[PDB]
């Protein structure tokens, strides 16, 4: 496992669509969602950004290449850290983007060490999301900026969907899942000043069934990486999300001080 569910080589993030008429490729939608978080992180070249829960490293590399920032990405998954470092080295950005171990609930950085923090589909992994947000506030310089993307629960689910929601949370490591208002309350309680909050559930949910389709199509080649059961839970995770409409998606921007 439970503590490690949803992390590793299969840790793929969602994408942004303009309704069910967009027909963009999954990669295009994924880049589009990334660019929306970049728009909410007002840092410039040579500023230093902490990527909390780096996935397999792709948004951090896009972020460094677009804004010219230095990026330190962290995760508890050694697999994710190795994949991400190899991607950075292959892209010739290892001098600008690096990945190392850290638990977001106990960040190994001194106070006020970052100009910005980036958390894309990662804070739901924290059993104590508030402690993680307080750690983010601590390592941000005064005036430092924060850009979050995460799942939110939009309201109660049908009784018939309680089982599906439980499986989505168990298999994806969704240890913290709240509504938008509670999320904003924790951001304030952590000492951060919210600057914007956006429910983009309608743009992102279309990517759920599309990502399920992409992973099932990859079964033959992905089995060595995930294993039989690992591949099963990964495909199930996106299928469950696509069947429970109360699994939403939100963007949050905040600043310290
Ligand atoms: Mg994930």
């Amino acid at each position: 496992s439970d503590p490690f569910a949803g992390l590793g080589a299969g840790n793929i993030h969602l994408g942004y669509f303009d309704g069910p008429d967009d027909a963009a490729t999954l990669a295009e939608a994924a880049d589009r969602l990334t660019d929306q978080l970049i728009a909410r992180l007002p840092v410039v070249r040579d500023h230093r950004v902490l990527d909390v829960g780096c996935g397999v490293g792709k948004p951090a590399l896009r972020l460094a290449g677009d804004l010219g920032v230095r990026v330190v990405g962290v995760s508890i998954s050694e697999a994710q850290i190795g994949i991400a470092n190899e991607a950075a080295r292959a892209a010739g950005l290892a001098d600008r983007v690096s990945f190392r171990y850290a638990d977001a609930m106990r960040l190994p950085f001194p106070d006020a060490s970052f100009d910005g923090v980036w958390a894309m589909e990662s804070l739901h992994h924290m059993p104590d999301r508030l402690q993680a947000l307080r750690e983010i506030a601590r390592v941000l310089r005064h005036g430092g900026v924060l850009s979050i993307a995460d799942f939110v629960q939009l309201g109660p689910v049908r009784e018939q969907d309680e089982e599906a929601l439980r499986a989505f949370r168990s298999g994806g490591g969704v240890h913290t899942l709240t509504g938008i208002a509670e999320y904003e309350a924790e951001i304030a309680d952590a000492g951060l000043t919210l600057t914007s909050s956006s429910d983009i559930s309608a743009n992102v949910r279309p990517s759920m069934v599309r990502t399920a389709e992409a992973i099932r199509g990859a079964a033959d080649a992905f089995l060595p990486l995930m294993g039989e059961e690992g591949l099963r839970r990964l495909i199930d995770n996106f299928e469950r999300a696509a069947t429970v409409p109360q699994i939403g998606y939100a963007l949050f921007a905040a600043r310290r001080s």
